[PDB]
């Protein structure tokens, strides 16, 4: 029951051999091999004998990060609904509705370039793209996020694929530990004495119970999250059904890779062999090589071989001069495919990116809001769960809608006109209804109602 | 207990080699090898055969720096908020509160450009991108930084990766100490001798503690700083979860590295072998040796040799010829694949620069912000705990909201006059406020609020 | 999906003749009288007596 026998069970050897091995074959620094009890040393990494791969995933990082969280945009759009107009009224917020919708939006998208977010969210793409998995837990109290690769935890799904428990595993030292506990039970334990934090996240009564233990005791009172108000989040890259742990980018391409590898290894052999000089001396020949091994400045070697040809001393032609070009162009058509596989516009990237602007941008912007503003929390879920948001590339909705209406005025322009002037039979309101009808532009969010047109038509 | 002992305790010879070894494949004069003990005379740097390496780090350390402390512009804004409105107000600055901040900013951000602090960080982005480590020290009275390599000081982490404990060597001048102390201990030495000031930093209730001893004696008091406002600053580009030092990025290629300098020196080799030049002289040919080795004038030399033909004396082709262009050719495409690994924009630069625009920035813009202004210190360290900063490419933030006005105005500017025209049905406000809150822009922060708007209202 | 198994075929073909290809050795004769003690070294200029 204790949460180090939930962690040795759950844990799965295999998916971190596979994320070792795709780190080795891309970037070493991204997921090291056990380096715990180093006791914080330099380990040697043996870097793969190709660099493309390192490049290559450095580039689709930049670009995914980018893409998910643009820099002067806001990633996620408050849906135009009652509940939340009531709601944003209670903010402390002045001016319209959609200047303080607004506002609350770009105060929260702003957070993750606040304090070392950005470096958190891409090395999250880095370690879902190499690794697959990836857990994030956003600190109320600082508002940092923290990124543990799948060696800091585990996770037990269903069937279906939902979280079932979730067990993190961090080493930190004594000093954040209360002093009550370490007087209590870790009496030997000095301030830069490192320990083991093992934290808990169950399922129960569709709620999310999170716990600490240290030693196989518990500290502290076990809180309870719901399931969309969960601190920790964990992402997955590509998810097969039926398995707790996801897929990387780099494992569709793996046997690409391991080719690359084997070339540029042989390519290095080849080279090294190239580099290789010595001078072959035929005693036949005649030459003299006491004296042709001076020479330098043009001297006078007596020769026994015929004038004209090679004296007897000659640089040996190493055949590896050759296959060199082709190992070369094989290498370059790899590289180029690899290229083309990795973006080298979110049309190479199948589900995984669809998954990643759905469920991490969602909750990201709630933990971004409520951090913000405390009041909307309560008014979020807890009092009435309605209000909803459009996270990532359908953030960009109601520009659409600004562009298309820009198009119907277009038409309206090169249209009415004509209408109006070849006979007084046309209706003007007809005709701008049905433009705007086409263009599918909802006219009774910017013309006047009945009911204040008929009061500018008495008062005027 | 000694700091003496804990720095060669917490010292790690391995990171040292791995920091001389890169150093040594890159510029070599960023990290030698222990010339502490030879009263400061020139040594003999073994420079390696490549020069690539040394232009590439130039070029990359540059550009960094570069994008990290823009010119001009200020590398960090103040998020808008009434907490921070009144401190910075009471400082003696007319105008506006947006102007002070802005006005605050811009002074705060001049400093790094006014006392060998551009120098000191294109220094310390240097070690970075080389040694991976560095340490930063703001001397809070005059106003400069001091970088520090990874061999004067060593750094103790947790679990977590939290720093504990950081212990810094430095050897200064004898005339430094105070004279107490020297009349105390050091009353052997005269001015101008060698002493070593031990530095230490202690994490004690989450506040460091920084005091210095000379001997295992201590000097002076010992002045204790919260975490945020530390004038050291331990600074690493690839932080290893549970290691102590950080890795650089020449060790991601360091490969790439070793295969250059390999076949640099092959190249070198076979440059001296077909640098070669000596004569190879035939007896059977019958030359006439003697009337040959004057020439250069037209004489008539007696040969035996078939007429058309060589007469017996001919310089001799080495093979090594050839082989030199395929070694350059190879040459060439490891320095192609490193040029683009060394981005020769902040995208083939993993999450390390990332972490240096979340860290180093913000540490470095709280300490001229304060030296700038002393009275700013208690303004939210004190209090005003809502006060934050947005630095690196996100103080851009602003910018951004002024790019979303540009293009909603002109969105309203193409839309309004054509509905407005044809019809009288349309609300003109409601197409201005459904327009804002499309582009996201606050529109309550650019308008008049109902309040005062009725006061013009009522004065007409 | 006969292309696809034509293109697996033609993978699997590509990929064994690059194994192939990769493969390094040298092949030394023992009627040329080469100094394979002395050539095997080599690597920075060294006179290796042959009798080719």
């Amino acid at each position: 029951e204790s949460l180090e026998s939930l962690f040795t069970k759950d844990s799965d050897p295999t998916v971190l051999d596979a994320a070792e091995q795709f780190a080795q074959w891309t970037l070493p620094t991204v997921l090291t091999r056990d380096i715990s009890g180093m006791d914080g040393k330099r380990t040697s990494l043996h870097r793969d004998y190709q660099s493309t791969g390192a490049v290559l995933v450095n580039s689709a990082s930049t670009k995914v990060t980018n893409a998910l969280f643009p820099q002067g945009a806001p990633f996620f759009r408050f849906v135009d609904s009652p509940d939340m107009a009531a709601a944003v009224a209670e903010l402390g917020i002045n001016g319209t509705v959609q200047s303080q919708q607004s506002q609350i939006e770009l105060s929260a998208s702003s957070l993750v370039f606040s304090r070392d977010n950005y470096a958190a969210s891409l090395r999250a793409v880095k370690l879902l793209m190499v690794t697959g998995n990836a857990l994030e837990y956003f600190d109320e109290g600082t508002g940092r996020s923290h990124i543990y690769s799948v060696r800091e935890y585990t996770v037990r799904r269903d069937g279906s694929g939902n979280i079932l428990r979730v067990v993190l595993k961090e080493r930190i030292a004594a000093m954040d530990l209360p002093q009550e506990f370490r007087s209590a039970h870790l009496g030997q334990k000095d301030d830069y004495d490192d320990v083991t934090l093992y934290t808990g996240i169950c399922l129960e009564d569709n709620k999310f119970k999170i716990y600490q233990e240290v030693q196989q005791q518990q500290i502290g009172d076990a809180s309870t999250y719901p399931i969309d108000e969960c601190p920790y989040t964990v992402l997955v890259w590509n998810l097969v059904n039926g398995e707790h742990y996801g897929r990387g980018l780099v494992e569709d391409y793996a046997g690409d890779f391991a080719r690359l590898s084997v070339l540029s290894q042989a390519l290095t052999l080849y080279e090294v062999e190239a580099a290789r000089l010595y001078n072959a001396v035929s005693a036949g020949a005649g030459i003299d090589v006491d004296a042709a091994q001076a020479a330098e400045t043009g001297d006078y070697v007596q020769t026994s071989a015929a004038p004209g040809t090679n004296p007897g001393i000659w640089a040996v032609e190493n055949g590896s001069d050759r296959k060199i070009m082709s190992l070369q162009s094989e290498i370059s058509m790899i590289e180029q495919k690899l290229a083309r596989a990795f973006m080298y516009a979110q049309n190479s990237l199948g589900d995984a990116y669809s998954i990643l602007s759905d469920h991490w941008l969602r909750k990201r912007a709630y933990l971004y809001t409520v951090y913000q503003y405390p009041p909307m929390r309560a008014m979020f879920t807890l009092g009435a769960t309605t209000i909803q948001i459009l996270v990532g590339t359908a953030s960009l909705n109601k520009a659409a809608q600004a562009d298309r209406l820009l198009e119907a005025s277009q038409s309206i322009q090169l249209v009415l006109p004509v209408l109006q002037g070849a006979t007084k039979r046309t209706n003007p309101d007809a005709v701008v209804d049905f433009i705007l009808d086409a263009f599918g532009v909802v006219s009774s969010k910017l013309m006047y109602t009945e009911e204040q047109l008929k009061q500018i038509q008495d008062q005027q």
